[PDB]
């Protein structure tokens, strides 16, 4: 049924916006990536959200005070960006840097299970880009939102 | 989010009505069971659907020509009956009798796989009630709709 395919899309929307809303209200910062290149940033600085746009040389090319813009309205703007090009448009929520350690042909965060000991000292601080391919990540300590468009590990 | 819980319930409704609608348009007969006891029957006889209500002694106590009633409108009436008491109200679609055979601590229908040989002759014709507990059926030859309220095997 077409009505069921529409209902499924509007439900996915409501759930992905709610996910983004909560991520923005918690971490206060989201990176927008197109083909695993950061193209924008929305960060709560002061008492407002600021929308930074970057060029291919990772130079700040724009800075916009979203002023009154709510977390929920920004979440909707971010979904509208994703759904236009869902195979290439992904978002990173939180501090860009993650401590990761390689062992037994898997990469580890130690988020959902302490796979690595003295992790804090044996780990390396690494940018978001490596999380684009979920296949290399340990399924015991590293979990992700069911949404393929959220690159950042859940917790 | 409450709106997501409501959207999920309306989507389950649309999917379960569409499932019932198709089952009615195919087999033309549905048994309504409450605690695995047949309490009603909707069957396409002639050019209309007829609604037979039974008592605990399986006696026809009523027969109602639904007249103009469409399969979609009847599917909706059957959903409204289910969702009132979803743990006890199930439906059987098609011929009440199914050929079943016991082997290797599993019951077989030979629907999705030829589990049994000379099945047609080694099998026994059996009412719907045994399909209430899905735990006892070969998962290779016997499949059910994801909807727990449709007792009858898919195909
Ligand atoms: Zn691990
Ligand atoms: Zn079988």
């Amino acid at each position: 049924n077409k009505k069921i395919i529409v209902m499924m899309a509007l439900l996915h929307k409501e759930k992905l916006i709610e996910c983004i809303y909560h991520e923005l209200e918690n971490g206060g910062t989201i990176l927008l990536l197109t083909k695993n290149i950061v193209v924008s940033e929305i960060s709560y600085i002061g008492n407002t959200y600021k929308y930074f746009t970057f060029n291919d040389n990772h130079d700040l090319i724009s800075k916009e005070d979203l002023k009154g813009a709510t977390s929920k309205n920004i979440a909707k703007m971010i979904y509208n960006w994703i759904i236009k090009n869902p195979q290439n448009n992904k978002i990173w929520s939180g501090e860009p840097r993650t401590q990761i350690y390689f062992e037994n042909d898997l990469y580890h965060t130690n988020y959902n299970h302490k796979c690595i000991k003295d992790f804090w000292n044996v780990s390396t601080s690494v940018g978001p880009h490596i999380f684009n391919d979920r296949s290399i990540w340990c399924t015991k300590c590293t979990s992700f939102y069911p949404f393929t468009n959220i690159m950042s590990p859940n917790i």
